[PDB]
């Protein structure tokens, strides 16, 4: 059941267009970042967590991805960046993610009940973790702004492009596949999470996960961890449209150790702490 | 451009099958119910009431609506019915649609606050009104309760099949555009509501919106009015797919008829009583 957007009416690289009587943002490749887009978000909704809608077809001659637009009602997006950008007691500017600053914002800002801003914040963090999102920056997620109204909401999970190694190539694959040392370098040494240390260094996903106070973190992984249903993950690999079979035996392959190099060591301990 | 769900894995007249990651329940024609559901639905969408995903595509050699499945798992489907049915009180059964009594069950059931669900009871009346909805029983609409909690949250709208005049063929259809009084017996006289009056009479649509003076109902009436987008109503008539020209324009006409003639009407009323 494949889409052709090629004909849809175009809403006065992306390109917006009417389809189902709805308004998809549609997405181009660049090189997989349509097929991250699609399946980071899609594992997203299978961790029951609120998502955009993504579907994959083509346009013209490219596989592309259509992001249902949420901002359709008396709503209009918001993104976090915006809401940071106004925090004047911050030196550093909206665009900055330094994790502090960032967790700062979320306790001080006014659009939603900050309690329910930070587990929404720690729970994308830990589908981040296993998605092995290398750029969550601020315009990347947000708020729904009621159009008539003052009236806010958490946005869904938006711009996973940058999930699942969108610049592993069938070549990349296939030298993961056949080198310990490239699959393990995946998972301990990068991607590692655009939120910046104090050092303005990256957060590395395991490293962080691992050593981690922050009782929101550990919440949050507790959380999340019985919702991961590697079966449907894997599943969703195998019904993605248009994928290469090294590209999918590449994925079910790092989703495998994401889940349990990194996801799993770091519940271990959160269950430990947690007694 | 059209989807064809003929080749979709089965989940083990309307089958279950995967579409997009996701089960869907697929429809198949008996004549027009399926482009019914389908556009009244997506009506729905339009007056900002939450409802159940439905596409129009192809199934084999049929046209079929696909309704994507809300009882994700984690939630079960409690219909109004099987609630209505548990309470002793109530001489009748619960399919019985008396509205006296399905107003008391609202106000005395305690899975949702009943000033909630009370307005949503009238928010989809007046959805089905404009609609045109002969059929929306105990079994047509309800609750969804988690798996694991206590908790309940009331279902998106569903089975929106008896709107929209389902039974009416082409001959119909031309029979009414051209013939002002087979167009209004369809207005005035029916489709009428399948909740029955103390006289254990169908509520007629235009007589109950004109004359009612529950104050529920002409609230609800005053909240969808603004939401109701005539233009983005025929558009959406217009860009249904597979829909024959004498369908479409008989849409367009019984749904400018049934705003005018009754909805106009009973809002101008709530207007001046509301002052």
């Amino acid at each position: 059941p494949t889409i052709d957007f090629t004909f849809c009416e175009i809403n006065p690289n992306k390109i917006s267009l009417f389809y189902n009587n709805e308004l998809y943002m549609v997405k181009f490749p660049p090189t997989n970042g349509c097929f991250s887009e699609y399946v980071a978000c899609h594992i997203v909704n299978s961790l029951g967590l609120k998502v955009q809608e993504t579907l994959l077809g083509t346009y013209k001659n490219k596989i592309v991805v259509a992001c249902k637009d949420f901002t359709t009602h008396q709503y209009e997006l918001v993104d976090f960046l915006s809401l940071k950008n106004t925090m004047i007691e911050l030196e550093k500017s909206g665009k900055d993610t330094n994790l502090n600053d960032v967790l700062y914002a979320i306790d001080n800002q006014h659009f939603i009940e900050p309690k329910v801003l930070k587990c929404f914040f720690w729970d994308m963090f830990v589908a981040d973790t296993l998605l092995g999102n290398f750029d969550r920056h601020n315009g990347n997620w947000g708020f729904l702004r009621a159009s008539n109204s003052k009236e806010y909401q958490i946005a869904p999970i938006f711009d996973c492009g940058s999930c699942l190694y969108p610049q592993a190539d069938d070549v990349v694959c296939q030298k993961v596949l056949s080198n310990i040392d490239e699959l393990n370098a995946r998972i301990y040494n990068f991607p590692q999470s655009i939120l910046k240390d104090d050092n303005d260094k990256k957060i590395n996903y395991y490293d962080f996960l691992t050593q981690t106070n922050n009782k929101d973190c550990l919440d949050a992984l507790l959380r999340i961890y019985p919702r991961i249903d590697m079966n449907k993950i894997h599943s969703i690999i195998d019904n993605t449209p248009f994928m290469s079979e090294i590209h999918k035996e590449f994925l079910h392959t790092m989703l495998d150790e994401r889940k349990s190099k990194i996801i799993d060591v770091a519940h271990t301990r959160a269950i430990e702490l947690s007694l």
